[PDB]
């Protein structure tokens, strides 16, 4: 079994696609192993670049293909090079930009946190072993973080493991285990923007809707709710267009649904206070009570949301 | 007739395009057959990868082209390999990402269910037979389902069949039958998100639209309807922007049309009650009767929609 | 002049682009002609696939290049094969997906009808003749039509013709005429969705805008129109976002312009009735007359639109 | 210096990108020159297509590379051919679809006019001269123009010129002038659609915004302006979504600003008339005077816009 | 160490992607060095174009690969040429279109300024030195600037430097320093468009929101505020749709937040003025005081934003 030392340099992780749970990874991949020694020009290690690489493979050079398991589509490899050492060492280095897949839970959207993972595996050989994996995720940790959309927490975690493929041929008596390198990078989304421009005005609108009970007439109370109703419909739009599309509801969405209910419940209480008492009494002890209680009932439901 | 065994590993099904009735399929495809035996290095099976494969084809190796019938454009093939066994067996294994077509009816959008199908066929040979197809659609069934957008119902259904092409040449006496593999995976859309954030407020708005009869004056009844009319127009927008575009009306759209109809009929009844009775009588027994009947008439019409 | 027989299988025509007047065509293309006889393996017709095809061309095989004249960008050819017959016949067969251009008039948008055309022509040879064209547009005609967006009317029409190129070199004495195959498929757009979800509510709003005259006060009449005015501005949006972008006005767009005019003319009549009569008379014989006449005047102008 | 005759056939100019000032050009490019005579099959001119072309270049055939100077990215070349004459003439013919760049001023958007230009230049040779350029822009001039988005004014203008590159090597004593072909096609945008569906209703709303002065009360005057204000805010949206994005303001945009100014100035005048006269006189000679003057003040400012 | 002279011609910088912090660069790249002399046809420098280039590399020609460090994905290279001088000089010249990454701060969006940088480095050699870098950023400086979206300030800054790579193999004793060319182009965004069509009406709306205090009744004051609230929500949409998406708040967005705050504070003050005084007094000295103070309090807060 050949010992392969790999190294993955991660320049930038960007372009998170929430609809498809993908993310782009630009960087380099390096792999080193030692083979049969070789006659080189003079005796320094030889450099073979791009199109010249396959010429050496046509003459018999063994270069194994390592596949990104969780990739989404063939990645774009930039320049690639072979470094042929006289003592037998061989170093493959290639620039790449690829889109990778992983299960991503966005339910607590403004305050959510995700991990971007890479999974590397030889495509055809199980009799070949990844000896050690070193990643260099040397993007900043204390340079730009509050300004950046994502907060990288710690240095990336590595784990070389063995995957057992059961469904295989009938000619391998026992060789159905492959070497898989798994890189994981944890990050927390910066909620600063979504708080100020989305969660804050959504709070401002929800609160001001309770000011309908400070209207004196009943006609003023019920008609105003429908203009407030329209405003909630409009603010759900301003969010949904900018906010990413999802198959599920976020925290902000729960806030929006709470809006529709607070206004509809206000419409109920406003109409309830009118026709609850006999002979047309307006139950003014309700309008003034819920004038402050209706603000309080919403705050109590919000904490059981975090139950 | 050559016996060809295929195996299709499905990693992820995503990216449903409702406008064009298409869907993306990422995974692997493996094909094995036995030909004339071959001298290999030593005698272990030889592995030939990517660019090296066509070198063997140029020297005479027969590798048939298998085409996805219902594909939409040439698929993106990642790494590909040939496993040449000394006894004559040949194993082709390749990663692919492709977009596939099938007839998809989205009319009952929030609660719809579809089946994603693959159709595989040799491009040039009918004297060559697909012997058995094993698919490994080992995406989850009981891990994330309520969280995931689609619910896979059962393991994929397979069907090897024979397609008769009539319009052909004049030189084939009887050989116009080709082997087609047809895989089918049934899935149900998770309506959770579309219910809470779209159907519920649409119900809240449609329901609250009936509270126009609880206003006392006629001027209040007719003018408020125009503000409610605007809200339904706005809510049709909020839906149409996020919801996928379709050549037909969905359930939600019928609800929207029911919204427009519920409001317009109220305007008729509101104007009807004013000028229906002689000498300016306001038919107060109608406003109060339809005060509860108008909510019920909508609920009664909704059940005949499910007729 | 070499005799070449072509056949075009059309699997699916989709993806109509109204801004650029283009549409996608997926299917197969087959071409057969007879050349000098040939020594084949044994004596069965030889099948040459994809990358192996150009190998035969390098050794002298004559395979003319056929170009889609009205294509928009080089088409995506999937698998391609050569079937080499011993008697001299040669069969080229290839799967293709291409984008094609044609003049498309969308002015009567919901109810418009178009025809998708293909134009095939040899790229370099006039001393070589297309003998007959048979198309197999065996997409359904009576399976899904009310559910499908477009209605195919009849079997596709074919026409091989001759195009005269004047601007050419100075060395051709008379050879400036090339063989062009022209296929045409006529189709009518299904307006069901645009009627129910777009044309129907647009009528409801236009009609209900006339109910402003059933308001008793003049202040009620003029102020409500501005809320109705805003509604028409909003509904032009809901259409324009979903509806395709065009360089000209459609039927629906003409409907919207009538909306702005119906509301603006009402504002004029509402203000006219106020200040037309001496000493502040409100010309009540106008408000009630146009109470039904304003609905009728719109219906009368609509028929002269179809003049 | 070799004499090269070019000819450019333009099938369709489409896909104007206003954000990046680019446009797509589908058509053909032909080039002819005479070299050393040549032995051809029999003695007819030989035709070499696509993949076969580079075979002749590897054997020594001189085929210079002509670059589109103002191209945006490598263009999509379809089929390509070489016509080799026995007397030495060589004819290269190729289909292409490319995106081209030019400086475009969109400030007068609905009524603007542009010119589409191509610039062709040899990539490596200055000792080789483009002898004459003939373009065949045989797209219609009197077929579809009012229906088409753009109006081609005249036949394309041509200009072969010499471009002096100063910053070059130190080994060329004087050879730093290259032959550039410059083709120009003038076109005027058809404003029909943008007039009816955008400029017309924008006038209707701006005009109808002035109808606030025919309201009797002061409370009616001030509150309605805010609904008109929202309507202008809404109509600015309807335009901006459909209208192209630009780094500068168009004519329609100037109309919108005049709208906000017409409404904001109205809001100022409405509050001014209330509190301008001592002891609460309502300055009724202002409301009626600007009832007609405010439409005129807007019309007076509009002509100085075309100053 | 080989001395390599590069020259970078920049035709156009466009297509800034604010989501991914990228920008497109179209232009040419030239590189010259001197090697062992060479026998050329006759003795003039030989020109080798495109596909013919690798032919010389297969025969042994040393052409180093130079990689764009801050590129995002492999760039699109148009035509490429080699100029082989007899004395040993070699000139590589190629057209390219590439997307480049750099840290870009958009927080002061309308009035922001950025610098577009390029970083060039050999892909495999440290024993080869970039001798001097000359850029020809000869895009206009005084032709169209007020019309153009970006303002280039000065001639581009260059800097060849040495980057020390630590994490390397174990066989290099001290050779871990590479030559990096760094080009920087500073530019200021033209705020003309964003000022007129976005910041101005936002001021007009924010200012006109203070006119709610000129209403006489309390019911007029509170109900109108909810109509103004909707306008700010709508105007937050009109901005967000056209304006580029960002992970943080811009100046305009801060202005939007101030809008929501100015309106909500008015709603508090409007409700505060009603119920602040004993026995239902309406505190008329506040509505009139904040009638002008609320405009001033907003202006006072705005200057501390630029603190």
């Amino acid at each position: 079994p050949v010992d392969v030392s790999v190294s993955i340099f991660i320049n930038k992780i960007y372009g998170v696609n929430d609809l498809e749970q993908t993310y782009k990874v630009d960087g380099y991949i390096v792999a080193q192993w030692t083979g049969k020694p070789r006659k080189t020009p003079g005796d320094k290690p030889l450099i073979v670049e791009n199109t010249q690489i396959e010429r050496w493979i046509n003459n018999g050079l063994w270069v194994p293909a390592l596949e990104f398991i969780n990739v989404v589509g063939s990645p774009d490899t930039g320049n690639k090079r072979l470094m042929l050492f006289p003592d037998g060492r061989v170093i493959y280095n290639a620039r790449f930009l690829g889109s990778f897949s992983n299960d991503m839970d966005f339910r607590l959207f403004p305050f959510d946190r995700q991990q971007f993972v890479l999974e590397l595996e030889p495509f055809s050989y199980n009799n070949q072993q990844l000896r050690f994996s070193d990643i260099q995720v040397y993007t900043e940790n204390i340079d730009n973080e509050e300004i950046d959309e994502w907060w990288i927490r710690g240095k990336a975690s590595t784990h070389i493991s063995d995957i057992r493929y059961d469904h295989l041929s009938s000619v391998q008596p026992n060789q159905n285990e492959f070497s898989r390198i798994t890189v994981r990078i944890d990050a927390v989304r910066n909620p600063s923007y979504y708080l100020w421009s989305f969660i804050l005005p959504l709070g401002l609108i929800i609160a001001a809707s309770w000011s309908v009970f400070w209207l004196e007439s009943f006609s003023e109370r019920l008609q105003t709710s429908f203009t407030l109703m329209l405003t909630v419909v409009a603010y759900a739009f301003y969010t949904s267009n900018i906010l990413p599309r999802l198959p599920y509801t976020t925290v902000i969405d729960q806030m929006i649904i709470a809006g529709y209910g607070s206004i509809f419940a206000a419409i109920l209480l406003i109409i309830f206070a009118h026709h609850r008492q006999a002979n047309g009494v307006e139950d003014d002890l309700l309008i003034q009570r819920c004038r402050l209680a209706f603000p309080l009932g919403f705050l109590a439901i919000g904490c059981v949301l975090v139950i």
